[PDB]
DNA sequence: TGTGGAT
DNA sequence: GGTTATCCACA
DNA sequence: GTAATAC
DNA sequence: AACCGTATTAC
């Protein structure tokens, strides 16, 4: 039992029978309990399903979950298929209406597609199709509720009842109960299905291959062709009852959204910022309740839930994982969360989980966040719009080259290793005054990556070339020394070994290298590692070649490796294949908006407190005439009229006025508001200037850039050789 | 299989190493990353080790975890044991500085001493000791590390700089870097381990027998006799290095602490509002955070997470799983938490997780927490003091009867039945009025518990003697009928079964008789129950005793059980066995004392608005005077000072009037100021009378509870019969 | 055997 | 997301 | 055969 | 709390 069980359905009928295949045990629950057991069997599906286009047929008939379903249906596969031996003359495949969802119905009907082909166009296959939306009326047990799928029909559902009534956007099958279930989804009296049909045999196998096949470049192509990342889609105005539809648009449709959605969102770095969403979300979230360095720790669970409830409708599984990368420092050339507690190790063991765990973010993820209270950046509405969440952060050091990116999408991956942050901002600040600066100088600048774990960084040829395309090859190999022994022995040393190679299973291959005498003289492997230090030693036996065995460990064993640039970002919506000069331009063309929206908020806060203070200077000297003025007015109202009217203040000067507290007539200082004016018109000048005069505002730029890298500022860690 | 793996140290040395046996993997981690792997190892415990005295020697070496931990010693068990055989010097014992830490200590010494006890007293055996506090972290720029074991340690630290920086309580193992870990509770230079001894062999096994024994008695009597259940307990002042200690002196403190805090702070409801810490946790957080039954469901996950970060150090498991029965209508009588999608069903298929579920207080919970605002109930400090919480809730209904409540504690167990709602307020409002009142005529409002899953309830004489003495044995016997068929054949129909009761497993047990054949005449068992109703139906074979098979179900299935009464609950602070009587005599004193409360708030606001205006009724009357005086006053302070000084007015009023704004100085309309000052004497006057007179108290209280009867009254669902 | 807050 | 253990009391 | 967000 | 599967890309 790696596989989802079968509830039956209490009869065999397979004239009417019905197998629906559920994403995920949980609604596999609600689905038994809201069936009418009569006719209907349920089987769950564990995740993701296995692509059986890309893999093998031995590996498709070892996976447990394609075996149930075979098994279940009653008819064999492929070759020996008899439609006749079905158990069920409808299979209906339910998901949640999302992209992961839709990526699921790809996955399995690519199965249906490739190994039950007569069972598909004899028209067995359908979709499920769960509501969107939900109204509600009153509160208590005076509730009423009713269903939408397409954005028109929720439009209709305003008037039927409204003044008043609110909308639930259901984000999966999990926020139903088993009675909802059975009266939007699975009652065959008012369900609403997608027959799948084949209309054409040719573009079907064709669609299925792109989509699906082990060939990336064909599928990219389809992506760049097909998906719009720039626009919006609308739904499809689903026809209540069946409505049929080609296996080819299906797949389509379908796999189209997921593409579009893992690219943009989920697995891809942002250009500017550097951050994929679930990493600014846990970063926003965290900075909005204050959990920041300079307070205390606070449990991991709690920061995590709030994420999940607030922002990012995913599991906390996901989410804590993320958030406990972000933590650790072998990984993260500047980490942007502190964790207390077991948060993993270079031997790869398992981080405890977010129960026992707390956090907080690191003092420079402040700098990543930094002006995002002065509308300094674009803010969009939360997935049940109680809240906006930001896009992008203001990013006031460069993090993308900085702490880098690993990621896998569809049709994309990426690759981009960390950074020296003080070498990256000698890089951007040279680019600010030498906008076509080419990579040759840059490189005066910025000379290659810096890992966190350090150790040997050879070849400069690739570097530039990484620098130039976005891709290169280059060879990171640890740190050594040797030690001499009693008894005429050497021993090496290991202290620093390469980024992203678990300690543990290195010096497990190392010990076999020695176990299966790969090569003469090694004594013994110990992993002398401890919280002060990495140290791997190898003791040689008397008198064995040291340069052999250490020149045979780092050929055949991870003690050296190929690290190879992929740097793959998301700019202007798409995603696309960058060097050194993009990055970097990108990163200034937005530090140049965050600036000049901050400087806008500023000026305008300025103003507005300026127009006050203006106003309180002159009421001072006519301050008796004002009191006996608005003793004698009658409210609010008729006392700022008074005021306007018969000294000119403004409406919001009057304002100002007419709410001071008694208290204020007894301090009566001129002189000190008349400082407050002064700096004030300084500061409009110093912000209008900035508005005003891109050489000003890129000075700004500048020496903020400085003020960081001498704050934060490192030594580099990862020495570079040429070869 | 089963167990945690041992990571041994690097070397083999019985004179030095040291096996480290820690709470949990994640702290198992943590150890093994802190350790000097040298002559360390490090073995993880799964939380709560097998019960060595209660168990009998054959499963307790089934035990994986007990077969590794002799297996890793080296030296066998029991008769055989030879201590020259061991592998490690030191046994070292670390947990969690809390309750269910001290619990596991306990039921591993049980273990050694039983099992391998020349271990022990050869002063092998010892407990690590982690600190309970640390000055802060956020210290500012950190440079502190700074712990303390006990209070008067923690106040010598209070002499570091900052003066006023702060302090975290650790709260277990798991918010500790493997670095800190090290320097305070594995490193031999700076540890603090107590060495456990035996003083006294005789003393020692008695001491064993009677806390970890299958007999329950002496148990209870031990901890009657020595657990002060109304007091607080002072810490030792550990000694820096080791500390001896007898078995017998650890056994008693550690189940001791154990105990008490299971009993008053876990398992046993409180005898007023009837619930368990978790359940008024979790009910107050989401309370506080308006996630209320009038306002939009809110994902479970955070739910959890801001439970277990505000108020409840435990895990998200045990949190989440309580909050899921609050659901349950199956479960309890009248649900506390309205959850979207699987909560699970009678069934016993698992819920949905967290991630999937969300939810929000139902109606009636509101109920629970009103007046909650009004200083009408002890708070508390939570755990960091950062926030306070209710240690009972108002309570408007009686829910202890009206859920009930089934827990295991320690040397304690309760099991009260829910009851219906209006019956439980009636005998309340009866008793009100005739505190004196006995059973019998309690028993005419009060008949007898009423199941949310219905059923049968036989032995009246039972629970009469349940309602007096707080224990009974009552039959609970499923709703059945007829129903005649085609070949001149029967069938039996049940409608409703026994409270407690796994309807699928009771299904399966049924046809397991037919299967069997145990008695003749089954035909077929088919669980024909969905959405809107439980029906199971037996098909009987032609001409089968129809009564001989139906009896032999109610006899040898679950289709009729015992239901036992153990109505324990908690009573200031301690334990107690009770009736009906101290119930609902306890729930109208607790409904007294609220009611005086919330009076009391309600006055003294009404008290503090009239004073303020009486006070601007005066001002109006000398206006022109009260602005010359703010005018020659020199600021806030002295202006109030020459108010008081001048005209009498108090600091209360020459507060409010010195922060009027300008406009009120045009109103001068002294009429609707009179009209709220007439209204706020009259509300005093009513509260007054409240606080004043026990009987004008006593009729708003049964006021009160009409209402919620009105409100929430459901017809009862158990049926009474005497057997 | 199995209830429900705990590890 | 399911599977697998323990404690505790009481029939 | 491996990285990291997802189911 | 560990153990167990999948998708997606590029060496
Ligand atoms: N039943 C279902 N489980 C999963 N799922 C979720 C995991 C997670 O939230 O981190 C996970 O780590 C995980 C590991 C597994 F090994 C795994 N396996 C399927 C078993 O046969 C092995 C599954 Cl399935 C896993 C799912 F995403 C959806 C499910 F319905
Ligand atoms: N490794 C550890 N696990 C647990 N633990 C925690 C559970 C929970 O918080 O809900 C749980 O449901 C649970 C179930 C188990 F079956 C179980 N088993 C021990 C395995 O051998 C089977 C364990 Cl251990 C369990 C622990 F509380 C502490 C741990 F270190
Ligand atoms: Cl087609
Ligand atoms: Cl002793
Ligand atoms: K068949
Ligand atoms: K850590
Ligand atoms: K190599
Ligand atoms: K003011
Ligand atoms: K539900
Ligand atoms: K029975
Ligand atoms: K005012
Ligand atoms: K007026
Ligand atoms: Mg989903
Ligand atoms: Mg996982
Ligand atoms: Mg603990
Ligand atoms: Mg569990």
């Amino acid at each position: 039992l790696l596989s989802g069980k079968l509830t039956p359905a209490q009869s065999k009928n397979p004239a009417k029978n019905e197998l629906y295949l559920v994403e995920g045990d949980s609604a596999g629950g609600s689905a038994k309990q809201g069936r009418d057991r009569k006719f209907q069997a349920i089987l769950p599906l564990r995740g993701k399903v296995i692509n059986t286009a890309k893999a093998k047929m031995a590996d498709i008939l070892k996976n447990e979950e394609i075996n149930t379903m075979i098994y279940t249906i009653g008819a064999g596969v492929g070759a020996d298929f008899s439609i006749e031996d079905a158990n069920y003359d409808k299979i209906i495949i339910m998901t949640d209406a999302d992209t992961d969802g839709a990526h699921i119905q790809t996955l399995l009907l690519t199965f249906f597609y490739r190994y039950m082909r007569p069972l598909v166009e004899a028209g067995h296959v359908y979709i499920a199709l769960p509501p969107l939306y939900k109204m509600s009326k009153g509160k208590g047990k005076k509730e009423e509720v009713a269903y939408a799928w397409t954005d028109g029909e929720l439009e209709e559902l305003r008037k039927q009842f409204g003044k008043g009534a609110t909308l639930q956007r259901y984000k999966g099958l999990g926020e139903m109960n088993a009675d909802q279930l059975w009266e939007t989804t699975m009652n065959p009296e008012t369900r609403t299905l997608i027959r799948v049909t084949i209309e054409d045999l040719a573009r079907a196998e064709r669609r299925v291959n792109v989509l699906m096949g082990d060939k990336v470049e064909p599928r990219r192509k389809w992506i760049e062709d097909n998906v719009k990342f720039t626009l919006e889609e609308a739904t499809v105005f689903h026809m209540s009852n069946i409505q049929n539809m080609s296996l080819e648009d299906i797949m389509g449709e379908r796999f189209g959204r997921y593409s579009k959605y893992i690219i943009q969102d989920r697995a891809l770095p942002d250009i500017r910022d550097g951050l994929k969403p679930v990493q600014r979300r846990i970063l926003y979230s965290m900075n909005k309740d204050s959990n920041t360095f300079d307070k205390s720790y606070r449990k991991s669970a709690k920061s995590v839930g709030n994420i999940m409830g607030n922002f990012h409708p995913h599991g906390d599984s996901s989410i804590y994982d993320a958030m406990v990368r972000m933590s650790q420092n072998w990984k993260n050339r500047e980490i942007l969360v502190e964790m207390h507690g077991n948060n993993g190790s270079m031997d790869g063991d398992p981080p405890a989980a977010m129960r026992y765990t707390e956090a907080r973010l690191s003092e420079i993820a402040g700098y990543l966040l930094q002006d995002i209270e002065k509308k300094t950046v674009p803010f969009a509405w939360n997935f049940d719009d109680t809240e906006k969440e930001p896009t992008v952060l203001p990013a006031a050091f460069p993090n993308l080259l900085v702490n880098g990116s690993t990621g896998i999408s569809a049709g994309y991956a990426t690759d981009i290793p960390p950074h020296n942050l003080a070498e990256v901002i000698d890089a951007a600040v040279y680019m600010i005054d030498h906008p076509t600066a080419k990579i040759d100088k840059l490189m005066e600048f910025l000379p290659g990556p810096d890992f966190p774990t350090g150790a040997i960084i050879q070849g400069r040829d690739e570097i530039k070339k990484a620098y130039e395309t976005g891709k290169g090859r280059v060879v990171v190999r640890s740190k050594t020394e040797i030690e001499k022994l009693k008894g005429g022995k050497e021993q090496i040393v290991i202290t620093e070994i390469p980024y992203e190679i678990n300690k543990a299973n290195l010096v497990k291959k190392i010990d076999d290298v020695r176990v299966n005498n790969k090569v003469a003289g090694i004594a013994e492997v110990r992993d002398e590692s401890d919280r002060d230090g990495l140290r791997i030693a190898i003791e040689l036996k008397k008198d064995a070649n040291t340069e052999l065995v250490l020149n045979y460990l780092f050929k055949y064993t991870d003690l050296q490796i190929n690290y190879n640039f992929n740097m793959v970002a998301i700019d202007n919506f798409t995603p696309r294949q960058v060097g050194i000069v993009p990055i970097l331009s990108s990163y200034i063309a937005h530090r140049r908006e965050v600036i000049l929206a901050r400087s806008r908020f500023d000026k305008e806060k300025a103003e507005k407190r300026l127009h006050i203070v203006e106003g309180l200077i002159r009421v001072i000297s006519i301050l008796d005439e004002v009191i006996a003025l608005i003793r004698a007015s009658e409210n609010k109202a008729d006392a700022k009229e008074n005021l306007k009217v018969s000294y000119d203040f403004t409406e919001e000067q009057a304002e100002a006025i007419v709410t001071l507290q008694l208290y204020r007539l007894t301090n009566t200082d001129v002189v000190v508001l008349q400082e407050e004016e002064a700096e004030l018109r300084e500061k409009i000048a110093m912000l209008a200037a900035i508005i005003g005069d891109e050489r000003t505002m890129y000075n700004l730029m500048k020496k903020e850039l400085r003020e960081v890298k001498k704050k934060f500022a490192t030594p580099r860690l990862s020495s570079l050789e040429d070869t």
